C-alpha cells in the first residue's frame, strides 16, 4: 500500500466512502430505490436547480397560484423523496426552497465525490488509496502534533468554540495542510490583497472529494440567487462552530472534516440582513454579515500578512441582526485560498 501517511489514507477513505453517500442523501429525503448514486446526474441536478429559481420568480411575484404547485411537482418528478409518506413542501416558500437549494448543493459535491471514485482504479500496480489521492490533485502533508503550528490551529478551535452550541465540545485529531495544484498560481492576483484572512469552512465530508479537486467554488448559473442569505459567493466563520454545524456530525457519525481557508477579504460590505447579491459593488471586495460573537480583537495573531482570529467569543457590539456570528462572502474562486484541513471529533453530550 500507499507509503501515505497513516492519517493520510485514512482520510482518503473516509471522503471516499460510498456507503457514507446514500447516508447524506437519505438525510435531505432522497430516494434511493427511485434514484440511486450512480444515477445522479450532473445534467438533472442543474436542471432542478433552475425549477427552484422559476419557482422564485413566481412565489416572489405573486403568480399562477396553481403553477407554483406545478413546479413543485416538476421538481419531485426530478428529484425523487422516499417522502415517504408524509405530506411534501409544495414550494410557494422561500424556507423550503433553500431547504432543497442544500441538498442540491450536496448533491453537486457527492456526484462529484461518486464520479470521481469511477476513474482510475482497476488497480493494483497503483492501489486503492493511492489512487484516489492522486485524484484529489492536491498533497495533503500530516501536521505535526507536538509543534507550535498545530497549536495555534487548536488555539483557534477553542477560542472560538460558541457562547451558545457548547454541547457538543470539539476535539482535533488530525491537522492536515494542504496545497491544491496551480491554487497557489490563481490566487497570486490576491495575494496582495488588503485585510486578509485565516477563517473557517465547514462541510459535509461527502463534499471534500469535490473541495479538493475543485476548491470551494460559486454556486451553478442557475442555482437561486435567493437561496443563499448572501447570494452566490462562498462562506466563511470566523468562529469555528457556525461552521463545524455545516458538517452534519451526529451521534452515529461524529468525524467531521473542517478547512481552514486563506481568503481576500478586501472591503468589506458590512450586512446586517439577507442580501441577495449577485453583485458586489464598487470599491467592495468582500461581504460581512455583522453577528453579536466576534472574535476577541485583543488576541489577533497575524502570521504571514495574514490576520487569524483566535479569540473568544466577545460581544461585538451588534444587536441589531439575522446573524449571531460573523460570516464572510467572496464573490471570486480565486479570492480563497485553502491551507488547512482538519479531522475532528464531535465529541457529543450529556
Ligand atoms: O463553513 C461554512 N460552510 C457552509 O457550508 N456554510 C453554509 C453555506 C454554504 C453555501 N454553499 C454555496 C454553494 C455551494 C456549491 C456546492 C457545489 C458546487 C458549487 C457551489 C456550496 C455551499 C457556511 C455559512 C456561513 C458560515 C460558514 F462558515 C459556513
Amino acid at each position: 500500500k500507499s507509503k501515505l501517511p497513516k492519517p493520510v489514507q485514512d482520510l482518503i477513505k473516509m471522503i471516499f466512502d460510498v456507503e457514507s453517500m446514500k447516508k447524506a442523501m437519505v438525510e435531505y429525503e432522497i430516494d434511493l430505490q427511485k434514484m440511486p448514486l450512480g444515477k445522479l446526474s450532473k445534467r438533472q441536478i442543474q436542471a432542478a436547480y433552475s425549477i427552484l429559481s422559476e419557482v422564485q420568480q413566481a412565489v416572489s411575484q405573486g403568480s399562477s397560484d396553481s403553477q407554483i404547485l406545478d413546479l413543485s411537482n416538476r421538481f419531485y418528478t426530478l428529484i425523487p423523496h422516499d417522502f415517504g409518506m408524509k405530506k411534501p413542501p409544495l414550494l410557494n416558500n422561500a424556507d423550503s426552497v433553500q431547504a432543497k437549494v442544500e441538498m442540491l448543493d450536496n448533491l453537486l459535491d457527492i456526484e462529484v465525490a461518486y464520479s470521481l471514485l469511477r476513474g482510475g482504479s482497476d488497480d493494483s500496480s497503483k492501489d486503492p488509496i493511492d489512487v484516489n489521492y492522486e485524484k484529489l490533485k492536491t498533497d495533503i502533508k500530516v501536521v505535526d502534533r507536538d509543534s507550535e503550528e498545530a497549536e495555534i490551529i487548536r488555539k483557534y478551535v477553542k477560542n472560538t468554540h460558541a457562547t451558545t452550541h457548547n454541547a457538543y465540545d470539539l476535539e482535533v485529531i488530525d491537522i492536515f495542510k494542504i496545497e491544491r495544484e496551480g491554487e497557489c498560481q490563481r490566487y497570486k492576483p490576491f495575494k496582495q490583497l488588503h485585510n486578509r484572512r485565516l477563517l473557517w469552512h465547514g462541510s459535509r465530508t461527502t463534499n471534500f472529494a469535490g473541495i479538493l479537486s475543485q476548491g470551494l467554488r460559486i454556486a451553478p448559473p442557475e442555482a437561486p440567487v435567493t437561496g443563499y442569505m448572501f447570494g452566490k459567493g462562498i462562506y466563511f466563520a470566523d468562529m469555528v462552530s457556525k461552521s463545524a454545524n455545516y458538517c452534519h456530525t451526529s451521534q452515529g457519525d461524529p468525524i467531521g472534516l473542517i478547512l481552514l481557508g486563506e481568503v481576500a477579504l478586501g472591503n468589506m460590505y458590512e450586512l446586517k440582513h439577507a442580501s441577495h447579491i449577485s453583485k458586489l459593488p464598487k470599491g467592495k471586495h468582500s461581504v460581512k454579515g455583522l453577528g453579536k460573537t466576534t472574535p476577541d480583537p485583543s488576541a489577533n495573531i497575524s502570521l504571514d500578512g495574514v490576520d487569524v482570529p483566535l479569540g473568544t467569543g466577545i460581544s461585538s457590539g451588534v444587536n441589531d441582526t439575522s446573524l449571531l456570528y460573523n460570516e464572510y462572502i467572496v464573490y471570486d474562486i480565486a479570492q480563497v485560498n485553502l491551507k488547512y484541513l482538519l479531522k475532528l471529533k464531535f465529541n457529543f453530550k450529556t
